[PDB]
């Protein structure tokens, strides 16, 4: 069996030769010197919990059973598998999710981290995790990985991709205000979290208005934002190989009601993986280049295809930087030193039947530097009993000092 | 600036230390000898002509200019860069296609030889070509990558999706004999090379039977084979990095007559590329799982993204074998030794005004072995005055010796 290691080499998963036996005081999987005062293998987990989700684990006669061992079985059973993951990011990622799930008394929490120039996927977290060099009293829920397997509502995050589209279409004006006071589709209410009566492009983003985007979605037709997702890579597999691997949910409607056309604009009526959103903010940060998705290391350059023209990208990319200075709702995750451009937000939760229940999924998704992204993130907070916002801004801020990415503001 | 390289590290361009003069004689980009008697750059290609169009060249100052020297300019200006090409295959690439070019006296021919496993470009020719160590005399014609920059109506190498779709949607069953024989649909006339009355989904391959394909697809919606041929990549840019590189010619349309209809079944009224075409060969090689191509070295694994079922595509692979069997249009590709699954045949040219003139492109399209492929390959021959089967035998059996691949028949 193959070793799984970091991009780097550094050992994620190792095979350690033991004994098997086929007296009473010792056996009561054997260790060597054990067996001797009396053939098989097994696995050891270096990283442990730190990347259990993502490498999974094998089986008593070394069969890969889930994540990474069960998905690249056949390559490792006999190749090494070095992985895209940067250890030292993933063990800051995870440090930082872990911790901030435990203190908001969250369900769960997951964080993925991509590499705007390569499509690398960095750093692939969830929380609660699990030891994988001991399955033994650890639940089920605490297995899966969310970052690929949990899908959820949008929200604020789609947001940068109505202003981009309407930007483009010529629906509206860098020098627009707009028109912000809260209305009805039909008993239908639209608003925002407080009441602004006009808002700038920057102000629409800056103070996340659902007034403001479903505005800018109901002057163009409802196939435009359905491409514009679509182009980000919502909707759409992710390919990195991994079971259990979902695609998120997505519209296939001719025919769209003016309150779904409004809903669409501000991230409802579509779910996606913290993978996806990881994906389209990679997208926001190459400034409008899509790349595929790796979770095995990749040599650049990587030219993807471009998929919506850069000026615009750039435009938005600069208004989002507001979300994270003063008047803005992320400026929790502000970092000393460097600008970032980030979006954050809330989304309720779908109970057992489906019903929306009272229960919030938080996340910031975004990219850093902002002067010329290198990084795309995704925090999501489940159930916590801009709860993401520090937690973006402590991860995101480690990324870029391991990395020795100069400072920029 | 960086060495290009082969992917295992063969010099494909190399920068070479030249001075410069700012005597009568020896003067009347100096070499090193005549200086001295007596700072700048310039840059050596030591395979020249074999592989001049991907290459590309410089200019006076170093600067890229065409193909790979001018794509990855920014990169090489300083990393090395290695290409995914093998230079041994494209060297036997280019001496059968450049000699097929000048036996049938045509205007030009391509080839393009993909990886199935990984979507790595191992060789991409063309002929006529020219020495980008000296350029001189060279025509404008001659230069253009056309694996990239030219399109052709593909004809009957979209056939096996056709009965891919067909089979899939149960517009078909594999027991069934179809009726073959010539018919209209206004006063357009349907017929194949010769009259068949009745074949089998096999015979519908074997002979390239339009009469089969067509009576395929009008039992179908319009949409489903504009769905199939996007899932092999038609219409769909190929994402190289490479300067003028091209995505053919694909309908947009909703409506659909039925001459239309039956013509998009044998490949008309839609244009492809070389390179388009060996990705749609790479897609039915993997059985169905769709990869990004890559003209840089790519490591293993490659997941990719499976877009037709596995089943179908084996038993229309097999189907395919009997085209380059006794009885197939293919019989001159055959290879001692190995099993292998082609289409290969002819589409009118377009003139200078867009009318179709009276002059042709020939080509073979395929993969091998085809008991498990490895290789797709296309021959593409441009108004020579089955021309190309002999070229891809030729090809593809120097390619599977070169690559030591186990005789399959
Ligand atoms: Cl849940
Ligand atoms: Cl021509």
């Amino acid at each position: 069996r193959g070793m799984i290691t970091d991009r780097s080499g550094r050992p994620l998963a190792v095979s350690v030769p033991v004994k098997a036996i086929w007296l009473a005081n010792a056996l009561n999987q054997v260790n060597p010197d054990m067996a001797d005062y009396i053939e098989e293998s097994r696995r050891y987990y270096p990283s442990g919990e730190v990347t259990a989700h993502l490498i999974g684990f094998t089986n008593v006669d070394s069969q890969g059973i889930e994540g990474v061992e069960k998905s690249f079985d056949k390559w490792l059973t006999a190749h090494n598998l070095a992985l895209s993951i940067d250890e030292r990011l993933q063990a800051l990622v995870y440090r930082e999710l872990n911790n901030a799930v435990a203190f908001n008394k969250a369900e769960s929490g997951s964080a993925v981290l991509v590499d705007v120039n390569t499509g690398e996927v960095l750093a692939m977290a969830n929380s609660p995790s699990y030891n994988p060099n001991n399955l033994s009293g650890t639940p089920k829920e605490a297995m899966r990985n969310r970052t690929i397997t949990d899908v959820f509502e949008p929200g604020s995050t789609v947001k940068p991709m109505v202003v981009m589209t309407a930007l483009q279409r010529g629906v509206v004006r860098e020098n627009s205000v707009l028109n912000t006071i809260p209305y009805r589709i039909n008993g239908h209410e639209i608003k925002d979290v407080a009441r602004y009566s006009e808002l700038t492009l920057t102000g629409v983003l800056q103070k996340s208005s659902n007034v403001g985007v479903s505005k800018l979605a109901l002057a163009m037709p409802s196939s435009a934002l359905v491409d514009t997702y679509s182009r980000f890579g919502l909707g759409k597999a992710t390919n990195l190989g991994l079971v259990g691997e979902r695609s998120g949910l997505y519209p296939q409607k001719q025919r769209w009601s003016d309150i779904e056309r409004a809903t669409f604009s501000f991230g409802y009526g579509l779910m996606v993986t913290p993978l996806q959103l990881a994906r389209v903010y990679a997208t926001i940060g190459s400034y409008g280049i899509y790349r595929p998705l790796s979770i095995t290391k990749v040599d650049p350059p990587v030219p993807g295809e471009r998929v919506f023209p850069e000026s615009i990208v750039r435009t938005v990319v600069h208004m989002m930087e507001s979300v994270a200075l003063p008047g803005g709702g992320g400026v929790k995750a502000a970092i000393k030193g460097y600008r970032i451009a980030i979006k954050t937000g809330t989304a309720k939760k779908v109970g057992p039947d489906g019903r929306y229940i009272n229960k919030y999924i938080a996340y910031t998704a975004g990219v850093a530097p902002a002067s010329q992204p290198r990084f795309a993130l995704v925090v999501v907070i489940n159930d916590p009993q801009a709860v993401s916002a520090p937690v973006f801004g402590a991860i995101m801020g480690g990324v870029l000092r391991t990395m020795n990415i100069e400072p920029d503001a």
